[PDB]
């Protein structure tokens, strides 16, 4: 029945997302950079697991790209009733260090991305009268963190689009919604070296454990669920207690 | 396998939310005031609809009160791993007319229940490395409501409350959490003359409509469910968009 | 011109609120526990400061207690156009260990406190289309501490007050905010060894340093001045940089 | 002794904030774009009234723009002490209508400005032991606006960046801090017609007026000020009750 696409869909949070969406019932499609070259064995894996999905190239930060792999999916597979807006990048770097070349890199892939994909999948979704919209947001855009005055803008940009957002379409049966994970065993956080885990990274969370990606898709299937339709305009925290407001 | 317990599990939310936790597969317990003579009536249509519940009486505004019936509910069921604090009072009056005799049944009622029932189920659920504790605020607690300086006063301090004991008990393995619901389709909101629900209520929500408690009751039962382990300390709002920040 | 309450207003931050404010040109009346014998030796100190002010005992805790000082105070100096709710007591203890008795001193003392202090001001603030109403939270209202599900209960409470309390006289010309400390160098604090104070509160804080509560009293200040009549049902944080949201 | 940047400042809100912290004691900078024709006139009317200010071009959405106005209000000024990221625009357009363009302008305007004029200034503040940055953002940045999903993007992106610098340079003497202003009397909305003004924006605000401009400018002449070094990363709300959180 309903037709989810995620963008970053393939690897790290992604991946999980779309698994779990999979396993709710939903069509899924994901979306990955041109630069990333496994498509092909990654839907090959995922068949092999016996999960059948579609998978797009694009650019989350150019608006055309975005317009076009849009038509083409709703295309081929049809129209687009959940959006997890997931892509994103860091380009850690103090205030002082960073210069304008790695600022943009991070607005651009991180918050454009949020216009460029969302704009093409509102009108179909309120023309429904269904439709759910989830961006995948960070603890450090609420708390914020050192390097990542580029990050936590993004992060925090996101929160207020889905705000108005949520706000223009929520009568239409639309909800939006932020989600704002902690840390997590991803590839990234799971390479630090094992003594900064222990002493500097397992300290800052109440819960004394790293979030599973696993855990933050049962978190988005709950929200583009069809008993959820009532939360609109949220930011919910899945982060071990590591920030609370 | 879990066992809960829903205070004020009998009646408008409550009700919902000990069905949805039924359903779930959870052994669940209500509680009841002692003046509600319904218990025996409800147990029957709840068995009529094919779910076995028990239900004990208790005076959450009273600590040995609740001390006396989480021993009972150990006693007869078994271990509490699951507490809904929904038991709570109105009292509207704005500060001018309000007495401290209304002021006091709602501190009491709303939020010493909320040490009262949760001090007796603790400890258990910390040596078993696993709990859930929701409570169940207002949207009134996050923005504040004109002749609730009584009830917001409560319904926020629920949340300070969430956010210490999920910082003391979130490293074995128990989770804390706060829930707001907005306009819900209860007796209470049901009975407002039917111009009023439209001019003056529903204007308020963007989404265009009351709440079900059968939607907040599935999210209670996102948070108690066994993916649902680090989120902790959150207060999520289930409000149609009433209010966001 | 103006008439300013400060509760707990001899000592910590309390005193430096009074001070600023008296030097801010305001008439400061305080008020100190019964059992509390010092009250002339503060007097004197003020007064060889070129300080003047009236200091009155009341039971905060206590609905008529605060209410007949309020009376008292309206017959000897004048009626209130400012209050500062700055009494509060810690209890702390986990939850696991923390008593009925010690629950209820610090709801009793720091929460019901807003209320029975509160009503008996408000009336004359509205029917002089001016007032300024300020209550001392912490940001352990706001972020939730070991052993304090007692204290952050009552202070979040006391943000939930300020809001509702705001919405229902703002028409009138009375403002009601909350200010947030982080740690501050009271005698308490400074009398923390110099190892724990290095270790353990200072990391804690981006600035580096303990708060003066001077700082805290210039912006009470700042709230109560004629110039602040815009900001309403805010909870304002000064805490270094301790918690932010 | 300080000398203060107001980006922005010859009008409107700008414009109060510059006034003010001119009388306060600080040497004021304005910039303006470089295609307002307005300087000379706003100049003149200032030194009638006996202020002086130096006023220069910049574009604040170009990065070399702004680094290249810094470096010669060092040379012919002095360094900067004070910096209020005042400048904004709004193109508001539900998400349905609104197009790349004006995504873009208010993102490149409103937020990519806050990284261009901060960067260049924060060095000398770091080198020196003190500074005091100020973000303008927007209530429609916490609550969400309809038409304003790039505005609400941008201002909150805004609070982002203020937390994760602030977390960077608190330990240096810095501090940055967000001013969210609600409904302003400039000349923009005093120029909604009146009727509009009673059925459609007073309703919204539990003051019953809006706010002034020099209100909100006594507020950041209060965190630019030597006693608010205390307050850091936080986002202070001044809306008439208009949002509360
Ligand atoms: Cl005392
Ligand atoms: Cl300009």
């Amino acid at each position: 029945k309903r037709i989810a696409v995620v963008t970053g869909g393939m690897g790290g949070l992604g991946e999980a997302v779309s698994i779990r969406l999979n396993d709710a019932g939903h069509r899924v499609v994901v979306t990955y950079s041109p630069n990333n070259t496994g498509a092909d064995r990654w839907l090959t894996e995922m068949h092999a697991a016996g999960r059948e999905f579609h998978a797009y190239p694009v650019d989350v930060a150019d608006h055309d790209s975005c317009q076009q792999c849009i038509e083409k999916i709703v295309r081929d597979v049809g129209p687009v009733d959940i959006l997890v807006n997931n892509a994103g990048i860091t380009r850690d770097m103090t205030l002082r260090k960073l210069d304008k070349v790695n600022w943009d890199a991070v607005i651009r892939t991180n918050l454009d991305s949020v216009f460029n994909m969302t704009k093409p999948v509102c009108d179909g979704m309120v023309e429904r009268g269904w439709g759910r919209i989830v961006n995948i947001s960070s603890v450090n855009g609420s708390k914020g963190s050192v390097g990542q005055t580029n990050y936590a803008a993004a992060k925090a940009g996101m929160h207020g689009f889905t705000k108005s957002l949520a706000l223009e379409i929520a009568r239409k049966g639309v909800t939006v919604n932020t989600v704002s994970p902690g840390y997590l065993a991803t590839k990234m956080v799971t390479a630090i070296p094992q003594d900064i885990l222990d002493t500097k990274i397992l300290p800052q969370i109440p819960a004394g454990r790293l979030g599973k990606p696993e855990e933050v898709a049962a978190l988005v299937a709950y929200l583009c669920s069809e008993e959820a339709g009532f939360v609109t305009g949220s930011n919910i925290a899945i982060n071990g207690g590591q920030h609370m407001h």
